């Protein structure tokens, strides 16, 4: 079980992440402020 | 079970992502201030 | 079970994802403030 | 089952997705302020 | 179990990652203020 | 379980990574004030 | 004469107040938002 | 005459005070964002 | 003539009071983002 | 008559104050952001 | 006449404080961010 | 009259007093960023 | 062409203008929260 | 063409302006929140 | 074509200017958060 | 063509200019926390 | 083409100009946090 | 074209011009934490 401390940001964020994926399996996800992804990704050979 | 804490943001966020997959298994998500994902992808071989 | 924290944005959010998946399995998401997205795809080979 | 807490944004969100997905499943999604998605899709090989 | 700490940041972050990720498993994340991915990606040989 | 203690951060942070992963097993993340990955990937010779 | 200052509050304000008063004299008020009580109780002995 | 400052508070106040007061005489209050109590009591002896 | 300057705040308040009063005479108070109580209590011996 | 400055505070406040007052008389307050309080006991002897 | 000088706090204060008053006189006050308590308690011997 | 200056704290104040007061006449207080008290107590023998 | 951004305001604006304008040309606007006023005045000597 | 970004106030604007103009050609203006004025005003001699 | 930057400002301005213009050609002008004012005066002799 | 970064004031600024313009040709503005003027004034001779 | 660099103020400016400008021409400006003037005047002779 | 650095001020800046200007030109101006001032102003002999 993760912990997390809150945290205000009054400050102007700019990202620009740019993506191109491509594998057998593949995930993309961009998020701002906020966010909780969980991915398991199992593939059996 | 994760655990986070809360935020508050008055500034102003540019997110600019771009994105194109193709894999044999692909998702693509995008958000902004607050989100919450989970994806289990299981490709068997 | 995930636990988030509440938050509050007066901020100006600008998002401009562009998005083209073409894969075995394909998912598409785009949000704003608030979203909750579970996708479990299982593709058996 | 996840949690998540409140967020009121006053603030002007500008989203400007553009989607274009072709695959042997796909789906779409686009939303603004709140939204909630499950979607579950198994294709078998 | 993981602890962390909170923190708040008046300044103004400038992210430009750019990514593209081609591998037999295949992840990709991006995010600004907060976050949390849990990712475990098992491959049998 | 490991502790860290909380920082505020009013300074300009730049950050420019760019990243091209191909590998079996590949995982890129990128982030920005804040953020917790737990990535565990296991693969079978 | 009292003077007060207007104040505006977007917050979710949760008071969880629990009483029990048995005493010669008792009075009990709970309230949310805004609230004036002039409650003078003079017991002669 | 007391004077006071306007404030507005967007943040999350949470107050769980519980009490129990059994006296000569007794008074109790509970309240949220604003408020005004003005109670003498005076018993002779 | 008491004067007191105005405060706006953001963050996120706990208070946990708890009380148990039993007195001659007692008054119990619990209040939030603002108040002002003004009790005299003259109790002849 | 006093004089005070006005002050804005965007961090958490946790107060955990807990109390049992009995004595000829008592008195007891608990308060968040703001607040101001005159009691004024003469108890003769 | 007092007079003080304004001040802004971003900064998680944590106080714990717990009391417990029993004399012929008795007052307890407990605070956060901001406050101001004028008692005089005159007990004639 | 007394003067005092402004001051600012971005840091985490964490005080823990712990208190009990038993006396002819006793008075308890405590506050976290600003406060102003006067507490005149006159006892004749 | 002027170009200018969108603003919300919460807050208690409180304007008190007063005017008094004799000229050969006098012209007197005055206004709240939104306005836009185009006066030419051409006078030939 | 001028270009202006957006502005949110929360806080209590006061002004206090206060005019008496008298000359060949006189205009006068007062606004609070947001306004647009072009006033050309030639005179010839 | 001049550019400017969006600003938020959640404190209190008070600002107190007063005028009195006599000339040939006068305009005044007062505002509050925002405000956008071209005024060309030719005067010729 | 001006170019100016964006800024965020959570202190009171109090401005108190006082102004009085006789010329040939006279303009007088005051503002407060944003504003735009653009004001050519040719007097031939 | 002028550039700028952002910049947040939370502190208390206090700006007390006065002004009396009297001249063949003249302009007078005061503003607060921010402000763009272009003022080009040519008086031939 | 000019190139400056961005810079965040929490401390109390008190300026206080005065200001009296009479000549042929006069131009006046004051301002507190940002501004920009282009006056080209050529007086032909």
């Amino acid at each position: 079980g993760s912990n997390m401390g809150g945290g205000m940001n009054f400050g102007a964020f700019s990202i620009n992440p740019a993506m191109m994926a491509a594998a057998q399996a593949a995930l993309q996800s961009s998020w701002g402020m906020m966010g909780m992804l969980a991915s398991q990704q199992n593939q059996s050979g």
